[PDB]
């Protein structure tokens, strides 16, 4: 019967209306309509006394900010900041991603989590960091992630001469990672080393999707905005955003063009935001280089114009790359090596590959009491997801 | 774990948040939203948006008014009517219980139909019409309860000269329905031959609970209110309906008596609402009458001060009364007999036994389009139920 099909919808982790989700809609009606203002309506206040008791009983079964204990602000930045905590209950440690509601709204758009939640919860992928469980309250979104202690490649870039041996690995990687993201049917719109974190193993995952999005049936993600960083934007989505365009799986090979760029040559290969029309003309590497011609030919091989830059004929095509070509490794047990940087870490609490940005300190800004109906928690319905 | 706990009460049939109730209020939200004097603010546009689609394919999966082929209207007044309907994907055929939502908001109170849903939904017992489905639409509250094809009691009265070896059968089962009630920890406060309806056997089921309540530990109803018809009231919930007072157990026995006694005298006992408070005095039998002296025995121990009154001491009291000492059945086979009035029905949609209500025929009056949030089906979260 249809009792069968709709059983599905309750049960499937992917489902907008899962019982997890369903239950979101009602603890915003109780979060958006208990107010004094408000309460006057007799539809509204009927509904808050029949239901109130029932959904504080839920609230302290369902998951909450209060389970885990703060350990430190491993990051921070864009609406939200990253902590480094410890479930009380289970005494295992995460990293948590705090995201504010209020300047979420406040500062308009409030659906650019979707993507970051979808990917990092159905990955399945040792390339992308894992979301366990996300839950909300009535200021936050949560996002409780396996923490990577090894931190980012900004600071590995940044603490290091970074030899080829290196930037071979760490790019292969970043080309498996990213294209686990492909096969998800996403394109990333804006990789950097900021978004690459290692495991406690040294080995790279993929992190913060905030700039994703689905691509069509066709194989593009058809945008007319210029959303990215300005030196990894291709000429691709730069020429037509803002007057008819569609990028695709192109732009994204771009950034790892230019990470391996980054990483050879210390700088950006392009530097009040243009270069990168030009990018045959202002490409050049700082002569003389002991860059080997390898390198520089991949470098080259990504960042040239979408219509014959490398990986449009798929990821084969990048993974036969003779700047691959080694000894020590196989695309197919690249993650059984070791590593180029293996964190020596002290407890299951350390945080030095992490910058030191002290613990919060501040003033928890908040909505004011509405005396119409607002709907503050409305676009957040749906986004808690447990791994049961 | 917690959610071992928040578990059940997602599976839980009598759960106000258990997935179908869950979904109510998702639905709600739609119903109560979708205008385009509201649709203005963002937050009520972007969620609308995110679920108008996926609720619409809820709604086509979900029990509504059209999986059922209305055949007529068997019963009617009082907000709603009911309809001998059947089921087109099954084609078994039952009594639905159509409730106007607007009449229900407009006239206010919008919370009696609740102990009507759970006594119909959650008793159990032969002696209850069962519920099988509630559900609803924008307009309306359903119910879909097994069709009483012998009709009811003011039918039976009426259209026969009912002697004492009925009256005896008939009393026998409403004192075995009406303890069920009492089990479930309800209190009728208006029990009439109305309520009373005939089985396919003949035999009989109590249904309409609008008027109940669920007793205090202490064993009471404690209202302050005159909630009944003017014949079947008690002076015990009457003196003290309106100044300081808690009804019983014994006022629901009140009206079995006058049942009993409007069933061999052929007219109420006390008939501009008094006689009843002077209950000793006033009450006589028409002298002289073929009334035998253990059923005006009877008739007296139920009509009779709360103080004294038969029932007070338990269900065995009345079961022990030489009234119902009969050689034809017993207490615990009773349901089994044949009934005095067997139902020679010719068809699965014969109404010949209910009155003829025509088939409607009117204009479906309807809530207004709103500038500002309402919240009209508010009230009706949590009515779905799917006996699964
Ligand atoms: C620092 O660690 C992280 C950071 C992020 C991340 O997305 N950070 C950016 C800023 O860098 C951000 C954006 C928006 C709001 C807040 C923060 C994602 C995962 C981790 C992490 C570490 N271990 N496991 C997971
Ligand atoms: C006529 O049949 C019924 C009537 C009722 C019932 O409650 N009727 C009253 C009016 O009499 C009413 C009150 C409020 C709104 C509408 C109707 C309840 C069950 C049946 C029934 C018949 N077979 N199975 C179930």
């Amino acid at each position: 019967t249809r009792f069968e099909k709709m059983d599905n919808l309750l049960r499937d982790p992917k489902s907008e209306v899962n019982s997890d989700c369903l239950l979101d809609g009602l603890d915003a009606l109780v979060y958006d309509l208990d107010f004094p203002a408000l309460r006057k309506n007799k539809n509204i206040d009927n509904f808050l006394s029949r239901y109130k008791d029932t959904i504080n009983k839920i609230r302290d079964l369902r998951m909450k900010a209060e389970d885990y204990e703060v350990v430190k602000v491993i990051g921070r930045g864009a609406f939200g900041e990253v902590q480094l905590v410890r479930h009380k209950s289970t005494r295992k440690v995460y990293a948590m991603k705090l995201l504010s509601k209020f300047e979420m709204i406040k500062r308009s758009d409030s659906a650019f989590f979707w993507e970051e939640r979808d990917i990092m919860a159905f990955a399945n992928s040792p390339w992308v960091v894992q979301l366990f469980y996300a839950f909300q309250d009535d200021r936050y979104l949560y996002m409780v992630m396996e923490y990577m202690p090894g931190g980012d490649l900004v600071n590995l870039m940044s603490n290091y001469d970074v030899p080829e041996k290196w930037a071979r690995f760490y790019t292969a990687e970043v080309v498996l990672a990213l294209d686990a993201i492909h096969s998800m049917g996403f394109i990333h719109r804006d990789v950097k080393p900021d978004n690459m974190l290692l495991d406690k193993s040294g080995h790279l995952k993929l992190a913060d999707f905030g700039t994703c999005m689905k691509m069509n049936k066709e194989g593009m993600v058809r945008c007319d905005t210029a959303v990215g960083t300005p030196d990894y934007i291709s000429p691709e989505v730069l020429k037509s955003q803002g007057g008819d365009g569609y990028y695709g799986r192109e732009c994204d090979w771009w950034s790892v063009g230019v990470f391996l760029y980054e990483m050879l040559v210390g700088d950006t290969p392009f530097y009040t935001y243009s270069k990168i029309m030009n990018h045959k003309n202002s490409l050049t590497f700082p002569d003389d280089n002991d860059i080997s011609k390898e390198a520089k030919n991949l470098i080259c091989a990504f960042l040239t114009d979408r219509e014959v830059r490398l990986g449009r004929n798929g990821v084969e095509e990048i993974k036969r790359h003779l700047f691959f070509k080694n000894d020590q490794w196989a695309w197919e047990t690249l993650r059984d090596t070791v590593a180029p940087v293996v964190p020596d870490l002290s407890s299951d609490i350390d945080t030095s590959n992490f910058d030191d940005l002290e613990e919060d300190k501040g003033e928890e800004e908040t909505f004011p009491i509405p005396k119409a109906f607002v709907g503050n928690q409305l676009p957040f319905v749906g986004f808690t997801y447990y791994s049961n």
